[PDB]
């Protein structure tokens, strides 16, 4: 199970659409593909200026994300935390055979020259390699991370990268101090499961490569490097090695990121590239940043979280959705079984645990389907009295990237439009026609 | 203009089917109707027990009502407005020819034996007319009124009926305390502008009648009735005489309603049916409760007032939406273009002001769509800092029917998530595809 | 390492204290041990109607609970939560030897002629068995469950039971649906480890012996009952076996409990007992409510939760403290090492989800030592402004016990005693004494 094997399988189940005529790769390719978003994927096979086929939007919505797992939707979150406390090892391969090692280069590597990477908002300050998972071990310990960054094209065999204070960041410091450079590799073009366990947010430890193979059917199968001491998945379209720089900091950005604001330029740390390995005749993947690809990426993964983490505090949860309209982060839907007045109060308090992201939660009861913007509006609209039922927290920990916050400190708003418990059932009873589940009009026109 | 020529016109822009299979209007009509909710129209054309087929859903989004009214949608609400101030009489026209007079009805009148009036929602007591424009005049001054009230089947000539405290109510309290029975016609199979103009909401004067007639092309044709003082258009489907009985109180209900809850059973007024009048070959209209033609009827005639007492205090108003998650009451929308810092909250008091089923406010910048959930939502989460762009009032007054209030009493809350003015501008820019408008995916595939 | 080492250890510090005076077992063992609450176990000798002594007070501190798992202190709730995780099978031991099986008693079972089972606050509906380990295996899977519960004395064979519902409530309740009593055990003067671990707060499948075990520096000996399908610790000074029974309520309470006020009376569930066995010259532990033990039993096993959950927010977080003020439930304290503005009301909200029992939270600096009431207060006094750094929240979910509760439904408030991040950082420099950890007054 690769990508080449997903892009079949989207293709069988009408998913895939192929593009034949040609299209630049600045701008066009993002605004086609946000066309598709949701809907189904794209694959141009006409890139200008390149032989290079670009692919996007390998899965736009949750019901493919769990297909990707091997899982229906129902219980994808329950797999993903599995995969997270049960990683599964890797099989090292050898490097002949292995189709990421089929075109090796390294001298005059000029990555805009091979690869057709987009350029995709007006305000981005250049091409952005967009969907590379970058691979990198601690120095000391020696164990591996996996985590998704942007990588701006500031030069052939150079980029720019945003690196967010978590585990590559700790990674990086302590090679910083030491006054050597920290090796990476990027893969692009990888299968689903991998993308998302990239994302996995986890204790110190874990190798989201083996996280990944335990969602994939077989382990994962890797292949050392050329000129790095990593390993990276033998099946992957492109490979691209090289170092992050100590002491070196460069304007990176502005880019177009996932709340659909560009984020801020600013000095950051330096990639340069001594080698890039491909197959023959490769597929580049893109993601368009605040598709819903890009969206469901780190949704899920937060998803499976906020479900365990409100799990804690209210045990009779049922669902829990961090909403599009939110990026999948901001605003949280929980759905509960309420057992205990006051429950859903906890709930909130829980969600906003979860996650310094997370600013707004409205919970409903069990029946509601929180993933219809509409039924929850409706629940709030005749559930709620803002005045017992909504509370506001000032001046918590929020998100530097959310533009109406004070310098990432934040507000933050809980909405109760749960029943109230022990009263008559009559009251909030919903109205409903008998036999409407039963009954199909597809069959009476 | 009259609904012959709307269905036609329907029929022209796909926006009809037909149902040839046989239907139960117990349920079934409600069932497939529930499923075309703002797709499309149906026609029944056989009914079970009944030679008279059924339609549904004359209009279900805000288009097709624009589109009555003869006007591109973004002038919709002036036009209603100005059909309100300057209203254009009506033509009475003489009795034969009049094809609402082709088959008159005095005798042995068993309504529900002659019409396939459905029962729709679980709970309700029983059949319901829930499409038929109720007119009246007043006792001492004469001038008539035109509102639609839900209408249970209680018997061959006995129709229990819901009058909430507005003109209606006014004219029946003339008459009751005078010992009289006031005089009604009900006329169902009219044009959607007609129903649009019943729930114009004006000076205690005005007929509707009239509003109606300045919304159509040509001057709505009347006809006066068999049995009572009450003029009806002479191009209905169907219409009912009757008398509100003096002193008689006979339960009426439980019946579901707009908010998808069933209003609960209680004694009300009686009419008693004395004539029943119809076309050959009449088609009878349904309006299935919580629908999107129920909601929009009220909508977009409340619509029309929050929009001008919004421009009271915010001049620079660009739009408003009572959205259907709210059922197009509760929940408000404005869009604003920003002159004076603080605006925001004194439109949210506008809306109050409008009307005190406004329990829910959020007003957004003019570039923001507010028909989309998902513009708002995100506006909401990137824009909004509850701690100084929120605020609740508690202990309103809200709406008897909404079960989270307290016997009417209510909370409310306002949402101001409006770009801060006067700021460097480029922090809430919403990032873009330059071309994306030019380019069209259809095109490429 | 079993009770009898303990004791003696307890007694070599200076922590043990024997009363040689007769006292009465109804009101006096509860006044005398509330005076040491904290100071000292007491070790009453002679105990008016019966030969055997009572103890109480087997670990009041936190210093002893952390000693009881052979560790720091300020490793005690990381060495908790490991052993949670990482669960030790026990011993099975043979019945011949065992201390528990010296004296076995299967007939004519009256347990107040026996035991001198005390009778604590006023308002008791009598005597009860308040320091009883309970074990019971579920009657399908057979894995097995630890709970502590009090035991009203009903009768001469009989015991009123309070099972609020947990673990042992969803085995009751499969036993009862099924017409079937549910066999348990109760243990009594066992190792403090013990204890605690019967209050380690897990997933459904895992036996809190095997915690217990993993606590201990051997594994724990158990071994088979006499009248019941049930392992208890072989060295236990005393052991109860019996059976719940089905379709049986009886009047139980009321009761002093752990906030220090009554919990009401009610129709609850009813021990038969089938056995009483026990060592020569058995020793009778009882906790008293509401004190330090009590306490810190539930405190301990919350307060390794409340770290891992705070942390979940707050990956910087030094320490937590459920206050003996709030009853080692209602009140959390919280020290973090502050790194983003606004992080304090995120640690609240984790303590919040920790549990529905809390109730008022303080996050406090790294450097205020959050055992110490005098230097959080000073912390309250000096670096909060209520207008920012206070929120409440009306109506969430709280505890039936807290009386000013509506119901079980509570308000819960938070309160941000941190200094704020980028501001001088040397106006709330606290003063020093420099040489101050190196000179000391008994010296001198
Ligand atoms: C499309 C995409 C782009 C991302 N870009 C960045 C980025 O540029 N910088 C960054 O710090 N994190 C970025 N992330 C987030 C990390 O990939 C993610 O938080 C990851 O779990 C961090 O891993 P770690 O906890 O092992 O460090 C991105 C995630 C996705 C899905
Ligand atoms: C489908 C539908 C059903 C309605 N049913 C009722 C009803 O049962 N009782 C009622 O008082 N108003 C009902 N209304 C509202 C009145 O028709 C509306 O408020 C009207 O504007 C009142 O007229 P007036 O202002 O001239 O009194 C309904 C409206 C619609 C669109
Ligand atoms: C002194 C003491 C007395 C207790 N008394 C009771 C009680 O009477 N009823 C009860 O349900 N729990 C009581 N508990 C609580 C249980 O021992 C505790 O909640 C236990 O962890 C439940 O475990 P479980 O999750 O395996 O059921 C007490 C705890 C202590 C420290
Ligand atoms: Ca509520
Ligand atoms: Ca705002
Ligand atoms: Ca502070
Ligand atoms: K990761
Ligand atoms: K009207
Ligand atoms: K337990
Ligand atoms: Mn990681
Ligand atoms: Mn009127
Ligand atoms: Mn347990």
């Amino acid at each position: 199970h690769s990508l080449r094997e997903w892009l079949a399988f989207l293709e069988g189940k009408g998913k895939l659409k192929r593009v034949r005529k040609e299209v630049d790769p600045v701008f066009e390719i993002a605004a086609l593909g946000k066309q598709a978003d949701g809907i189904c994927s794209l694959l141009f096979e006409r890139v200008k200026g390149y032989a290079v086929p670009v692919v996007t939007g390998l899965a736009g919505d949750r019901e493919l994300f769990a297909a990707a797992m091997s899982v229906p939707v129902e219980g994808m979150l329950e797999k993903l935390a599995a995969a997270v406390e049960n990683p599964v090892p890797c099989r090292l391969v050898s490097p002949d055979g292995a189709p990421v090692k089929e075109c090796i280069i390294r001298e005059n590597i000029d990555l805009l020259k091979m690869l057709p990477i987009p350029t995709h908002h007006a305000g981005d300050a250049g091409p952005y390699i967009t969907a590379a998972i970058l691979i990198a071990r601690d120095p000391d310990s020696g164990v591996r991370n996996v985590s998704i960054h942007r990588l701006q094209v500031t030069g052939p065999d150079r980029l720019g990268i945003l690196i967010l204070p978590r585990h590559l960041w700790h990674f990086f410091g302590k090679a910083e101090r030491a006054g050597r450079p920290l090796e990476i590799a990027l893969a692009i073009g990888v299968h689903p499961a991998v993308l998302l366990a990239s994302q996995a947010t986890t204790r110190l430890g874990v190798d989201e490569l083996e996280i990944a193979s335990a969602l994939l059917p077989q382990p994962l199968e890797l292949v050392k490097c050329e000129t790095v001491d990593v390993e990276v998945p033998a099946g992957a379209e492109i490979v691209i090695e090289g170092k992050i720089l100590p002491g070196v900091r460069e304007v990176e950005g502005p880019f177009g990121e996932y709340p659909r604001y560009y984020g801020p330029a600013a000095p950051r740390p330096v990639v340069e590239v001594t080698a890039v390995t491909h197959r023959r005749q490769p597929v580049y993947h893109t993601i368009i940043p605040a598709s819903r690809e890009h969206l469901l990426l780190g949704g899920i993964a937060r998803e499976a979280v906020l479900l365990q983490t409100v799990r804690q505090a209210v045990p009779t949860v049922k669902n829990v959705h961090l909403t599009p309209g939110g990026s999948c982060r901001y605003h949280a839907v929980i759905s509960i079984e309420k057992k205990h007045e006051g429950e859903a109060k906890n709930a909130i308090f829980a969600a906003f645990t979860s996650s310094s992201e997370v600013k707004h939660v409205v919970v409903v009861d069990h029946e509601i389907n929180i993933f219809d913007p509409e039924e929850v509006e409706w629940a709030v609209a005749t559930r709620c009295q803002a005045g017992r039922d909504v509370f506001i927290v000032k001046d918590a920990m929020g998100n530097r990237l959310d533009p109406s916050s004070r310098d990432g400190v934040s507000d933050k708003m809980g909405i109760d439009a749960t029943i109230p418990l022990n009263l008559p059932g009559e009251r909030f009873e919903r109205i409903s026609i008998p036999g409407l589940d039963k009954i199909k009009l597809a069959d009476y026109l």
